[PDB]
């Protein structure tokens, strides 16, 4: 069985993404994966649970630790990502020798960090691949940064003028990438070292679809030959108490409020956001997460009861809002909820996995985006797709419950959410069908995994 080589940046947030890639490769066709893991440290209980659910086709190997004594403090976490993939490179090319004793090595599949690997693997005779984890927008964006780079000399924020990328929306400077806005910080440099470097791939799949992106998907596709193939191939989705009362709502009827594992609000917007959920009358299913008590000088907090964690909330508001609304503290099962019949809208923070899982199930959005790409992400839905309503912020920019609850009723009971919805259909059947057995997606995997075969 010939071998394909995934190479995940460190953290679980990026190796979730090419684990879930690592499986429709072994299922749909005759491979076997094997995944090697740059570290700065030993595998935690959560990253080994993950590894040993995998199939027997995919195996895993844990590299030498590079020690978080020989990094720098204070760095970004992308800087942290990269530099632990170069101290982890010699350990790479031993454990792909090694692999060459066992089985062929076809393919070397790594995310937006890994490459530094993509020589390497050439010089082995390994056809290097880029598994990309955000929009083909985003994937167009990044290829113009060395340009925008060089011909911008502002902060992307004080540009006077939005972007406009070839078949995309426009985009204003202050909606660019996390890591773009601030061009004095290491991450910035780090970024663009490694986007210089997607020239050198042999492919890159991204996880998106035709329909979804025709115009910044046909301008990856022949606006420049520099640029290597692109492969979407997407969406590729992974796959309890609110699933008990989801089953007992109406069909339609429950807006979703999630923001992820990283997205917190400040307390007064999350007042807002309690207050309009509430005025709206419309019912809620609502991720809350705590904002952690900031400890001024003086200040003494209560170790006599645990923290309530809805205590930070308006008086009286858990109280008011019992016949049509549920608080779920930290987690919910996201996909679950989304497929769930009673689910009518997603008020959502963009992340793509969060989109994707939406858009495959007709949910239609109310985009608040807050870190990563996650405005290129809402500006994209919302003003592109047109399958998101955006409520309007202040001039400080704390967005208000009379907004909060003028969107929520737009997007339930709304001609704009009917709008919305019947488009966030139309995407969702499109979804369905491009990765159906003969669909669009399947095909250009399977054509592309074919000549791994040879």
């Amino acid at each position: 069985a010939p071998l394909i080589v995934i190479v995940p940046s460190p953290g679980m947030g990026h190796l979730i993404p090419l684990v879930e890639f690592a499986k429709v490769l072994v299922s749909r066709f005759h491979f076997s994966v094997s995944l090697l893991l740059p570290t700065t440290a030993q595998p935690t209980k959560a990253q080994t649970t993950l590894l040993n659910s995998l199939p027997s086709s995919v195996s895993h190997n844990f590299l030498p630790t590079v020690d978080p004594a020989h990094l720098p403090d204070g760095v970004a976490h992308e800087v942290t990502i990269s530099l632990t993939h170069a101290h982890s490179l010699s350990s790479i090319r031993a454990a792909l020798g090694s692999l060459a004793q066992q089985a062929q090595v076809v393919a070397l599949i790594t995310d937006l960090f890994g490459t530094g690997l993509y020589t390497v693997a050439r010089d082995l005779g390994i056809p290097p691949y880029l598994y990309f984890t955000s929009t083909a927008m985003c994937l167009l964006f990044l290829f113009h940064l060395p340009k925008l780079d060089e011909t911008v000399s502002c902060e992307y924020r004080d540009m006077p003028e939005p972007l406009v990328l070839p078949g995309c929306v426009p985009l204003h400077g202050k909606d660019f990438v996390d890591p773009a806005q601030d061009r004095q910080d290491q991450a910035y440099h780090v970024l663009l070292d490694h986007v210089k470097r997607y020239v050198l791939a042999e492919g890159i799949f991204v996880n998106t679809f035709v329909d979804l992106e025709p115009g910044a998907i046909k301008t990856l596709q022949t606006e420049d030959p520099n640029v290597p193939p692109v492969y979407p191939v997407g969406p590729i989705i992974q796959s309890s108490d609110c699933l008990k009362w989801l089953d007992r709502q109406p069909s339609g009827s429950v807006l979703f409020v999630s923001f992820g594992s990283g997205g917190t609000l400040s307390n007064e917007q999350l007042n807002e956001l309690a207050i309009g959920l509430e005025i709206s009358g419309h019912r809620f299913l609502w991720v809350v997460r705590s904002p952690n008590d900031h400890s001024s000088f003086g200040s003494f907090f209560s170790t006599q009861s645990q923290d309530d964690p809805f205590g930070f909330l308006p008086t009286g508001f858990v109280d008011r809002i019992k016949d049509r609304g549920l608080l779920v503290p930290s987690w919910a099962p996201q996909i679950k909820v989304l497929s769930h019949g009673s689910t009518g809208g997603f008020l959502t923070h963009c992340g793509w996995n969060s989109t994707l899982e939406s858009i495959v199930n007709g949910v239609p959005l109310i985009v608040w985006p807050l870190y990563a790409e996650q405005r290129m992400n809402a500006v994209m839905l919302n003003q592109g797709l047109k399958v998101a309503l955006r409520p309007n912020a202040s001039q400080r920019g704390l967005v208000e419950a009379d907004e909060i609850a003028r969107v929520v009723k737009e997007l339930m009971d709304g001609d704009e959410g009917k709008k919305a919805r019947y488009k966030m259909r139309e995407l969702s059947d499109s979804a369905k069908r491009v990765t159906s057995e003969n669909g669009e997606s399947t095909k250009l995997l399977s054509e592309v995994a074919s000549k791994w075969s040879q």
